């Protein structure tokens, strides 16, 4: 159906390890979309086709305002293209770098924004397992959007793919190869929680093997300003036993939430 000459291509939005994102605008339409260039080769050298596959049929089908559209897909022999739902605000990445830290209304208000869009992932049992900021974009209002679906799965589940990058967002039986489920997503809202007011992630460190230590151990310790509410959130999220973290009900419904958060569940 769709191929590159229908689209005029603009400036670059972003780079992942394997997407190299353009905005773009259909020529017929003019509509303005977002595409996501992925390279053939470097998807078969790593061995993840499996991955992008989960992606397209996992965000094509859900339909939430806080989750990021997925309308199709094409490829041309060396590339392949997925054509995703333009979001102008960009990343809350870069949202975290230009203030340092959020205040309390903020952060809040995020949360309750993931914890919609998770909600909602988690009734049809789909577990993201990569949410961090870089992959949480924002809309034309400001609200937050989960987008890069590759990593996701249907619980429960095992890991049969290799690590890539920072081990900073990920739980304890998730780093250890041990069988997981939702909690798993519900420790990385802990640990954006934490970032959110800080500015840096809880178990931060300047080795991944001492990064894995401060995780299987949970070490982590708060600065002065952060207040009671946002502790007693954070570390009921930061449990080491997947079945003592919260449901998302809860979350949605702690006071600290409902005291500062201008969204509602
Ligand atoms: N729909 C979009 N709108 C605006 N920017 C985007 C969009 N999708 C991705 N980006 C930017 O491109 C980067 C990489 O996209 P992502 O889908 O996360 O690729 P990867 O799977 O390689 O991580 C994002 O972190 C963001 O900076
Ligand atoms: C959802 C489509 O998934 C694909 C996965 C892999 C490839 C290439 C690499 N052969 C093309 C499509
Ligand atoms: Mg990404
Ligand atoms: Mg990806």
């Amino acid at each position: 159906q769709w191929a590159l000459e229908d689209f005029e291509i603009g400036r670059p939005l972003g780079k992942g390890k394997f997407g190299n994102v353009y905005l773009a605008r259909e020529k017929q339409s003019k509509f303005i979309l977002a595409l996501k260039v992925l390279f053939k080769a470097q998807l078969e050298k790593a061995g993840v086709e499996h991955q992008l596959r989960r992606e397209v049929e996992i965000q094509s089908h859900l339909r939430h305002p806080n989750i990021l559209r997925l309308y199709g897909y094409f490829h041309d022999a060396t590339r392949v293209y997925l054509i995703l739902e333009y979001a102008p605000l960009g990343t809350v990445y870069r949202e975290l770098q230009k203030l340092s830290k959020f205040d309390e209304q903020r952060t809040a208000t995020y949360i309750t924004e993931l914890a919609n869009a998770l909600s909602y992932c988690h009734s049809k049992r789909v577990i993201h397992r990569d949410i961090k900021p870089e992959n949480l974009l924002l809309g034309s209002a400001g609200e937050l959007k989960i987008a890069d679906f590759g990593w996701s799965v249907h619980a429960p589940s095992s890991r049969r793919t290799t690590l890539a990058g920072t081990l900073d967002y990920l739980p304890p039986e998730m780093i250890e190869g041990r069988m997981h489920d939702e909690k798993v997503d519900l420790w990385s809202l802990g640990v954006l929680c934490y970032e959110f007011l800080v500015g840096k992630p809880p178990f931060e460190a300047n080795t991944y093997q001492e990064t894995y230590k401060r995780i299987s151990r949970v070490e982590f310790t708060f600065p002065d300003f952060v207040t009671e509410g946002a502790r007693d959130l954070i570390s009921r999220l930061l449990k080491h036993n997947p079945s003592q973290r919260p449901m998302l009900r809860e979350v949605l419904e702690h006071p600290w939430i409902t005291a500062n958060s201008s969204k509602p569940s």
